């Protein structure tokens, strides 16, 4: 079934095939003359997806305030409608990736729900930052590391729990954010803690399916004010390399300290092969969890230039599993999401287009100028027409957002929901 | 009215007297043969006063959730009988910075409890950063900056209103604090947002009594997280020169871009007349909203030594409104504010011991190592004994915590309030 | 000529193909977006930015400086090499002359510029080292230095510098100062402050009628505690109390981690006291490296600002554009003319934001479709327009290519002997 | 001896009876809190710091050097100067050298540290400047450079500072290098990692069996990009990969703002590879500062997470610090005996921390009283404590002020001939 009327989408669609028929030949001509098909291009864009948050999918706000919109999601089944026109007109986040308890419904149905609206669903998220209904210790002063071994053993069995809701709709990882830490000092032993995560955590792997993986996510601040359990990709890598082969590092776009050099995180934990995945967001001054490539989209190419790289070096068994981890506080959070998963898939094409043997010539030479020139060149390049074929070639949209709003998606769920 | 028996605070006073004396003796001493006479540097510390934030008696959290406590006051009033506790054992929080609409209450009352309480009330704080109940314009795109006209005009209402509720309850200033700025490049044009702004802030300015004072309060990012109309203490000099006289500006410890040399902002505010106050805080990382000190004493030391400095200088017409503004997430909201308020008392007394001629002639001589050693001889001052033997003789405790957890008002005030059910933040 | 004029036929004829179909194809896409590219590119062959003079010999850090071949011995062979830079590029006619550095008879320096074709830019002066028999150190401080007798010779310096820029043609003096504390305690910020204010106050009152004089704030170092020109706001409180010819001068690389810069550009112009700019990217302090190599879209949302001013209608605005930086690892004259290129490049991508449309997304608050108004224009490869106002203005196609093919390099290496001591 | 007796004995008894004073006051308190500040003052006594030998020469910027009088030239003048600040402070019996800049014939050197009571720690190499006559350039990088024979250079300059090492007495080798890029593309991350990790293995094998190699992390200058050895992730991965005696050292000044450092010092400590931590303070970026001067807490932060492991003796802790800081504004020696000075007060304030209360507030969660029991200790004024401790040793009571009596500095000056006078 289409959320979006077929007729709106080859609508807009025809009413922009002719620019785009014109920037695609165009664009071809220019990258044949740099010896590079730009067919090859857009099979590989076609084919890379990114998996979206359902918590990303209702407006997101602050500890200040919350300003929802028309038409907010009342549960995971709206949001899973929402998430369907995002899939259907981008065609580029196939899969849906839940929360846990705040997507708590009847994992059949879930199940029934998704391929019934062409989506599947990706790693499950635990929630131990937040105290649920009824839960007996509070987790308040921390969860895997709390001081209450009662306290710790809770926070293993949810994310237990979360593992079997999972194998029920086909999910084959677990990725586990914690708000452990501490807000003063002194508050926390930082080694000791740290022993009761790692205990807690190899308890969680202990129940780890042998066809799923482990994801620890490393988060310089905030819940925690002062220090945090799974501060940086450093302690994250310890966390991965004492659990077992199965576990690995997930890498959010903004959880590093002011000016820290991301990309180059990216590939030492790949050399390591300890690079599970990515959460892309934008950020300007902590983890401001904005749209993908709103804010610095160099840096966003230059991360995708190390995972692009690492197939040119030959790297083997290296399969990131991407996802989008964002919060929409000021706009329609489909449209975000939707242009945010274009942004990546920008960046991705970019990062295609680098002329890999003439950097490689460049870095042996120690030319830094023209190495830095060879990224530009692909940088520089406008790769929207291959976004847009690729879309359309398909069955997505030309311009998602316009389609999106000509369809008027939006007034409809707001007549179905309640405000 | 007393919210801790005096019986208490007197056996808790006594049980620590011997030690105090001998501590306080050994100090002096010390001082003495420093040159300086720690009767002088008692009396004015019991005399400095830092006003409390309503808003902050009640546990805090962040956008992604909240763990509140026992006993968690249900509104306004409830939050003046825990401020009281403050007061009555650090004796430092004489005054309460009220917050409209949460605050929200019958002026009579209010100033009723107060003087009951023995509580006064500091600086207006107004609230166009969050919408309420039946409001006719929400403030999502921003409020006093807002490109709709309405919204402006309701902002501008709202801040109004608090001025009215603060000259019936005894406040003489109004503090404003709005989230307006843009998370995306385009989104707003910062030129013309801050020319709204402007413009709106006189319409304020113009419903100030002759003796009242509108203070503007900067802040980098969050909730806005690409712009801020008043993201700096530039911009907020900007405006406190273009509203007029009674316009300063507001320095809140938190609020400033990583490694920023807060202090220097302090005397450049100083320098140009336009600090209008303090809020107090730590941080690490953000706006952390942490317990003042808890972080960095030192930097919470040398912005005194600035306000020193100028309370030395004679500098006329200097009289900064100082003020708490910390979430308590973790901790009891009543212990927190007690050793946050004698953070500030113990950063304040050491900027007094700071040897001023001796410095001055460091930094005329630029014999840098001595200059710093010349602070450091005043910071590294343990002065603990000068704030307890202030609390004692005013009325306070010597141990504010100890006496507050051997009063058991905690357990007291969770047996007379509705339980709290522990949430999500606005996140989702 | 520094480049052989047939080089530089030679090697724009070899690309001349692949620019007509590139031009000519963004011609055509521009055209569908309402926007004429004959317009832009007009616009964008009459951009100009300052050179640096210092930035021409390789620099280094307090750790080491590795020099490259045929550094320039002095001021002219720095002149000759920003020749290079200026007929390739045509986008960097004058050049920013620093003393005691070029130090020179202002009536050579004004000569080998005409014949050159190159003009002089905003001095600057130096009192964040110490010269040889200079009576008063720098050590600590200058203009704000405590003993007065120093602040009196930082002052003559300054008035030097006017002189010396009065005879070459420049319209400017651009202060940039060390003074600052590394210790708490050190300095009285406010005397210090005041110090300094009295110093400028001095130096303004030897400017010529159509002279400015530009301050320059700085986070921190040299000074790594406290430092008097600190940020944008003390530089505002300077250029206020000084008077209408003294404006603000903003280094990019200045900032503390994360300061949104073009908020405090757009401040600056709304209160009349941009002087202007000095041009580098960075990623964690004032690394000063080849503009727009880190960072390019924050470049590309500094200049919408600019371009949003003259939209607006700004009076009398004319920021004065100056790259600064420092080439440690690459040929300083490739690095400035791939720097120039950069920021004719977010220039002429800012020159194509859809104003029209922008106005209205602001106000009616649609922040995603107005911040990919501003992506559409960002996104714009604008290399062919950039490339076609060369090619129009006797200069490159592919600048550093054209410099390569030419053996300037080689040519100098040998011309110049390299300092043994 | 450097600094005559006499004024030392005459200055110790000047300050005698104030020392007594208060001495005796905080043994009283101390006692009421159930410490025996004897045990404290013992283990003060006996705590050291190395002092770079490079440190007790002025310090500059990229900017400018500003010499103060009698700066001391060649190693021996840098001995006879490190010789003042273990003298009076008691806390410095060890230097730690850097070749090729303190090259000598090893002899003498022993010779003369054994003549002026003074030891060698750890050896420090030199691949971020090139030395004249050098084969390969290290402009591109040393340990990790794309060319091998300069990858060998550097490894067999690291192999030699070994060699030097093991005739002077010194038992581990410092590498810290400035291999990185200033843009992006330059370098590739991994590569130019692996070409590190191989050189770095080569140097492991020329140390002997009771030798360390330390590796440093820095997050940027003089790279502005990258930096191959970026943090103390990357670190702890050399260190792991390498062997056994391979371990990683922690400057304070080299994280990335807001870094939480006590934390790394933890997760080190934990997992056996915090082999030292690099001394001095800073607020912006590696400002190289005198230790404690800009926060101190953060200071103490760090010794408590040492004193914590210290009690316990955990496994492959035995920790070789030293200062590392830049004196760019004050006389170095002065400035390097109140670094020293700081560091045993936040190491005594360390030691007065209640463990048994602490791990009880931490147990229970009650946030408040553990960070009050960390300032309860931090808060107290340990002076006194160094004082006696100095006394007792052969030091001065007041370091710096008998530094000045001593009339030293004056000394040397007459001495040694400024570089202009
Ligand atoms: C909801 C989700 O678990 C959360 O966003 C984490 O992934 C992390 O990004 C939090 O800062
Ligand atoms: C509640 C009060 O308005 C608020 O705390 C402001 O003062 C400011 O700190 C916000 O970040
Ligand atoms: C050389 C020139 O004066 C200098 O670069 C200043 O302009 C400033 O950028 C310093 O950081
Ligand atoms: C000279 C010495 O190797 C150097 O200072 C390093 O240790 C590190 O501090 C660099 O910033
Ligand atoms: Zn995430
Ligand atoms: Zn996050
Ligand atoms: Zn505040
Ligand atoms: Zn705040
Ligand atoms: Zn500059
Ligand atoms: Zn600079
Ligand atoms: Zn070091
Ligand atoms: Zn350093």
């Amino acid at each position: 079934e289409f959320r979006i009327a077929q007729d709106v989408v080859a609508r807009e669609n025809d009413r922009r095939a002719s620019a785009l028929k014109e920037d695609y030949e165009a664009l071809g001509a220019n990258l044949a003359r740099r010896g590079v098909d730009i067919e090859a291009v857009t099979a590989k864009v076609e084919k890379f997806f990114v998996a979206v948050p359902s918590w990303g999918v209702g407006t997101g706000g602050t500890r200040f305030a919350r300003f929802p919109g028309t038409g907010e999601p009342r549960g995971i089944f709206d949001k899973l409608d929402d998430c369907a026109v995002i899939q259907q007109l981008t065609r580029a986040t196939p899969n849906v990736s839940l929360h846990i308890p705040w997507d708590k419904a009847d994992p059949k149905e879930l199940k029934a729900r998704g391929d019934a609206l062409g989506l599947g669903f990706d790693a499950m998220n635990s929630n131990t930052f937040s105290d649920a209904p009824g839960q007996a210790h509070s987790y308040k002063y921390g969860s895997l590391s709390h001081t209450n071994a009662a306290t710790r053993a809770q926070a293993v069995e949810h994310n237990l729990e979360c593992i079997e809701i999972g194998k029920a709709i086909g999910s084959k990882a677990l990725t586990v954010w914690i708000g452990d830490g501490s807000n003063f000092p002194g508050q926390s032993n930082f080694t000791r803690a740290f022993e009761r995560y790692l205990s807690a955590m190899a308890e969680i792997y202990k129940g780890l399916p042998d066809d799923w993986k482990l994801f620890s996510e490393h988060k310089m601040y905030e819940p925690a004010f002062y220090s945090t359990v799974v501060q940086d990709w450093g302690t994250n890598y310890l966390i991965a390399q004492t659990l077992g082969p199965k576990a690995q590092c997930l890498v959010d776009l903004g959880h590093h300290a002011p000016n820290t050099n991301i990309e180059m995180i990216v590939a030492r934990l790949i050399q390591f092969g300890k690079l599970g995945g990515f959460h892309f967001n934008d950020s300007k001054y902590g983890d401001d969890d904005l749209d993908a490539g709103a804010i610095e989209p160099y840096r966003l190419f230059l991360v995708f230039n190390e995972l692009v790289d690492a197939e040119a070096r030959g790297v083997k068994g290296f399969h990131p599993a991407h996802m989008i981890d964002q919060s929409h506080n000021v706009t329609d959070p489909i449209e975000s999401l939707i242009n945010s998963a274009n942004e990546i898939r920008r960046a991705y094409a970019q990062a295609l287009l680098v002329d890999r043997a003439a950097l490689s010539g460049y870095q042996e030479d120690n030319d830094a100028l023209m190495a830095t020139e060879t990224l530009k060149r692909a940088y520089r390049t406008d790769v929207e027409p291959i976004l847009a074929e690729a879309r359309r070639r398909t069955g997505g949209a030309v311009d998602p957002v316009a389609t999106y709003r000509a369809s008027g998606y939006r007034a409809r769920v707001a007549a179905e929901r309640p405000a």
